[PDB]
């Protein structure tokens, strides 16, 4: 529990929050040209719920299409019977070792539901990050008094915490803003 460990810990927590944010975003139907959209899809295979990637591959040739390659011809069948079963509203077609799935332009209804969701997640990210700064500063207050650090030493430590905070805020914004541009595409 030293200044150095305080920093490491602060950077660690913020990093975890940034990941929770990435997750919340990747779980959104962008311009939908994303292949990761279908990665988490648990597909029923041999009575088990195996994620699609371990059972198939999905690449995004052009920004309007999505292809799903399945090594197993049978798995490909059930992958299609799973791609749907969601708000995704996709229509895969059976052709060869892969399913062809066109991504239709999204309705300005779910487009609302998407840009709003992104911004909601973004602020949730910042709130978490500012709260982490808050906890780090509280710990710095006790640590400084406890270790009798100089005004310059403690103010320097505050500056270090402040610097870590702004990097993740900046990075959080960049993530959100990028997903926003994908959705408004």
């Amino acid at each position: 529990m030293t200044l150095k460990e305080l920093y490491a810990e602060t950077r660690s927590h913020m990093q975890k929050s940034l990941e929770v944010l990435e997750h919340n975003l990747a779980g959104l139907r962008t311009g939908r040209a994303n292949p990761a959209l279908l990665l988490h899809l648990k597909v029923e295979y041999y009575g088990a719920h195996v994620p699609l990637n371990q059972i198939a591959t999905v690449t995004a040739p052009d920004p309007r299409t999505l292809v799903v390659q399945s090594w197993d011809q049978n798995a490909l069948k059930a992958i299609e019977k799973a791609i749907r079963d969601s708000d995704l509203g996709l229509n895969p077609s059976n052709k060869g070792d892969a399913l062809y799935i066109n991504i239709p332009p999204l309705t300005e209804e779910r487009r609302k539901d998407l840009v709003r969701a992104v911004r909601q997640y973004a602020e949730e990210g910042r709130v978490a990050i500012r709260n982490i700064r808050r906890e780090a500063l509280d710990k710095l207050k006790k640590l400084a008094k406890e270790l009798h650090l100089s005004e310059d030493e403690t103010k320097r430590a505050e500056a270090e915490i402040q610097k870590i905070t702004d990097e993740f805020i900046a990075k959080a914004d960049q993530l959100a803003e990028k997903k926003e541009q994908e959705i408004l595409g």
